[PDB]
């Protein structure tokens, strides 16, 4: 009987939250089509139970053949292990795809400074990801069908859009137009409609870490 930790809504922890860890996790388990129950944390309350099988705090985790497993990296690898199909493998040249725009994403939302160059690093990041899916056959990074490469930077992505939107009126330029194309395509997935955190609970987790 599968059992997933995620994160709980900032300021509605009935409500799922906004880890986009915990989301690659969901849309693995929805794309393998797997029944499981899911835990809401409310990460500023952490429950006992959780914090005795979560030994540094973090979501998710994954219980499965009754151990508890953290790391996202380690959950889906695990998922494609044990349910090989429908098969999620990324072919290795492509499997880190956008794997620095997360992180320039958060570097340039807590930016006070419009000359540190936090803008230009993340854009240097879109332009790589831009550059591959102009030369590679779509939709997905590599080709027909969505695999774990998606998976990971979807829910990255989506952070992106909505809080580079909310907090600083930014959206990812125009002239990057297989981005946007990407983008509407992984938020349409159906599981991605279906894990998807509401775009007030990206603003409520993301608020008190943009500007400490
Ligand atoms: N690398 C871990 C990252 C997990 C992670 O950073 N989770 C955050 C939520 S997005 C967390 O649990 N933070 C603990 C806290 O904020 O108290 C993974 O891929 O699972």
């Amino acid at each position: 009987a599968l059992e997933i930790c995620v994160k709980a809504a900032v300021g509605a922890p009935d409500h799922l939250g906004d880890c986009p860890f915990s989301q690659r996790a969901l849309l693995t388990l929805e794309e393998k089509s797997l029944t499981y129950k899911i835990h809401l944390i409310n990460l500023s309350d952490k429950p006992q139970w959780f914090l005795d099988i979560s030994p540094q705090g973090k979501v998710p985790v994954l219980k499965i053949d009754d151990k508890w497993v953290t790391d996202s990296d380690v959950i889906v690898g695990i998922l494609e292990e044990k349910y090989p199909d429908p098969p999620l493998k990324t072919p290795a040249e492509f499997a880190s795809v956008g794997s620095n725009i997360f992180g320039t994403f958060g570097t340039f939302l807590k930016s006070k400074d419009s000359n540190d160059g936090s803008e230009h690093a993340l854009l240097v990041e879109l332009e790589a990801l831009e550059n591959h899916l102009k030369s590679h056959d779509g939709p997905f990074i590599a080709g027909e069908r969505v695999s774990a490469v998606d998976l990971s930077l979807a829910p990255k992505l989506y952070h992106l859009q909505v809080a580079l939107g909310h907090f600083k009126s930014w959206s990812v330029p125009e002239s990057f137009p297989h981005v946007h194309n990407y983008m509407k395509t992984l938020f349409s997935l159906d599981s991605f409609e279906k894990t998807k955190t509401e775009e007030k609970y990206v603003i409520s987790g993301w608020a008190p870490k943009v500007n400490p």
